[PDB]
C-alpha cells in the first residue's frame, strides 16, 4: 500500500502541512480562493416555516445538501494545490481512473498557474476521450500508461515513480477512491471550511452569532466540519445529535423524532432531507422549543437526500 | 392544442400576471423566496486572471453555468406558485411524465403552503415511482390516471377539466417539455432575476455599478435576462455580442470566441459553452477599449459540456 520510497516525501508533506495548521491562514486563503468559484460558499437558508414548530426560534439550514458531485471534488482539490504553492512546488501530478479526479486537478492546476501532468491507464484513455480532452483544454499533459496491465494501479505507480524522482518541484495530488489517501488530517481540516462559511453568513443574516450550531454526528466525517469555527465562541452551544433508536453535548434522537422532523421538512420547506440530517433538524427543533423566542440555531444539512427516500416512503 | 373552454381562464391569469409584471413588488418577493433555496442567487466570480488579457479591466463572470437544471425547474416553478398565491388561488395542479415537473411543482407548493395535486399517467405512475413518493412526501395528492391510453395526453385532460372546473381557486402550472406553454411573457420575465441578482452582487464586490454588462445574443433565450435590471442605470453600457433598445450589438468571429474559450480554460480553469465564449471574447475587447480598472460583468450562461468535442477538434 505505500512504497517505502514515498516515506520521505509524504513526511515532507505532512511536515509542511502541520506548519500550515499552526494558524487560520491556510484555510483563510483557501476560503478566499474558493469564493464563487465552484459552489463555495454553500448557501445558509433561513427556514421561516419551521419557526412555528421550534418555539419561535429561528432555524438556519446550512445547505451542504446542494453541493454537487465534484464541484465538490474541485473544492477539495484546490486546497491540495494551494498547499503545493505554499510548499513552493511548481508542478502537480495525479492519477485518474475514469478521469474525474484528473479533471478536478487539472482545473485547480490551472486556476493556480501550476503545471499539471495526469497519469491514466491506456485502457482508461481509449474509452474516455472526453475527460481526456477536458483535461487537455485545461492545460494538463495526459500520459496514457502503457505498462503492466494498463489499468489504474499502473497509473498509480508511474505517478509514484514520478513523485519520487521529482519531489524538489512536484506535489502529488491524491483523490481516486481506489488510489492512495496518505493525508487524513488534511482531509478533515478542509471541511472546517463549512464552519467558517456558516459563522460569516449567520453574522450576515441574523446580525449575531448563533445560540447553537448543530449537526448529526455519528456519520463518518464532514458533518463535524460545521463546529470548529465556533469552538472559540464562548456564547455558542455546539450539539451533536446522535442516531439513538428506542465541548459538544451529545444527545440522542429516536427513529420517530427524526421521521417526524423529516416529513415536517418536506411539508413546511419543500426540501427533502438525508435521514442522517433529519436527526439534526429534529434536535434543532427540540433545542428551539427549549431555548424559546429569537434563539438562532444553525443546522448542518449534510449530504445526499437521494433515497433515503426509499426508506422514508416506507416509514409512511 | 389548447381547448377553447379554457379561454375565460387563461385570460384571468393573463390579466393578473400582466398586473404583477409592470410592478416592482413581484420580482423582489420572488427574489426573497428563492434566496438560498435551490441555487439562487448564482455566483459572481471575479476572474482576476483575465484582467491581464483585458486591458486590466476587472471581469466578473455571472455564473449561470453552475446551475444544476432541476434546481432550475424549481426556480422557474416558484414564480408561478408565487403568482398563484397572489391571485388568491389556494390550490395548484399540474401534470407530469417521468414526474420531474410534479416533483418541482410539489416542492414549490410545500414551500408556499398550497395544496397540490398532480396528474400523472397510470403507466408512468408504474415506471417511475419514488418521484410519485417524493411528491407524496412533499404532501401533494397524486392522481394516477386510469383513462383511455393511461398516459400524458389523458394526464393533460384531466388536469384541464379540474382546471376549468375549479378556476375559482386552482392555478395550473407548466414546464413539462411536452404539455402546454400558455404563458410566454412569463418564462422570459423570470430570467430577469439573473440581472437583479447581478446588480446587488457587483455593488457588494466592486463597490459600484459596472461599466458594462455584456451577453451572448442570437442564442439560448436564457442570456438576455441579465440586462433588464440595468436598463435604468444610464451609463451602464449594455452589449449583446453576436455570433457572426438601450442595447448595442456587436459581432464576434469564430476565431475570437475560441481564443477567449481557450484562455478561459487555461487561466481560470473554467470550461465554457461556446456561446458564453462569445461574451468573454466581447468582454476582453471591451476591457482593452475601456481601460485599466473598468468593471465589466458577463453572463456565462449555458452548459460547459459537448461544446467540449467542438473545442477539442478546433485544436
Amino acid at each position: 500500500y505505500v512504497p517505502e520510497a514515498l516515506m520521505a516525501v509524504i513526511e515532507e508533506v505532512t511536515a509542511a502541512y502541520q506548519k500550515e495548521r499552526v494558524s487560520q491562514d491556510f484555510l483563510d486563503d483557501l476560503d478566499r480562493l474558493q469564493a464563487n468559484y465552484a459552489g463555495r460558499p454553500s448557501p445558509l437558508y433561513e427556514a421561516t416555516r419551521l419557526s412555528q414548530h421550534a418555539g419561535s426560534a429561528r432555524i438556519f439550514l446550512k445547505r451542504e445538501d446542494l453541493n454537487h458531485t465534484g464541484s465538490h471534488k474541485i473544492n477539495n482539490v484546490l486546497g491540495q494545490a494551494l498547499l503545493a504553492r505554499r510548499m513552493g512546488k511548481t508542478r502537480v501530478i495525479a492519477e485518474t481512473g475514469a478521469g474525474q479526479h484528473g479533471v478536478a486537478t487539472a482545473t485547480a492546476c490551472a486556476l493556480l498557474g501550476l503545471d499539471c501532468v495526469i497519469y491514466m491507464g491506456g485502457i482508461d484513455t481509449a474509452r474516455q476521450a472526453l475527460n481526456v480532452a477536458r483535461m487537455r483544454l485545461l492545460g494538463a499533459e495526459v500520459v496514457a500508461v502503457q505498462t503492466g496491465s494498463k489499468t489504474l494501479k499502473d497509473a498509480i505507480n508511474e505517478a509514484f515513480r514520478d513523485w519520487v524522482a521529482n519531489a524538489d518541484n512536484t506535489y502529488y495530488c491524491f483523490g481516486t477512491a481506489a488510489g492512495p489517501h496518505p493525508f487524513p488530517t488534511m482531509v478533515r481540516d478542509f471541511q472546517r471550511i463549512i464552519g467558517m462559511e456558516a459563522r460569516v453568513q449567520i453574522q450576515g443574516q441574523a446580525g449575531r452569532l448563533p445560540d447553537a450550531v448543530v449537526a448529526c454526528v455519528g456519520g463518518g466525517s464532514n458533518a463535524i466540519g460545521i463546529f470548529h469555527a465556533f469552538l472559540d465562541d464562548p456564547g455558542v452551544r455546539l450539539v451533536g445529535f446522535e442516531a439513538a433508536g428506542d465541548r459538544v453535548d451529545y444527545r440522542p434522537i429516536t427513529d420517530s423524532e427524526a421521521m417526524d422532523a423529516f416529513g415536517l421538512l418536506c411539508r413546511m420547506e419543500g426540501i427533502i432531507p438525508a435521514i442522517e440530517s433529519a436527526h439534526a433538524v429534529a434536535g434543532a427543533l427540540k433545542l428551539g422549543v427549549e431555548l424559546g423566542r429569537g434563539a438562532v440555531i444553525v443546522v448542518n444539512l449534510s449530504g445526499r437526500g437521494d433515497k433515503d427516500v426509499e426508506t422514508a416512503a416506507k416509514w409512511f
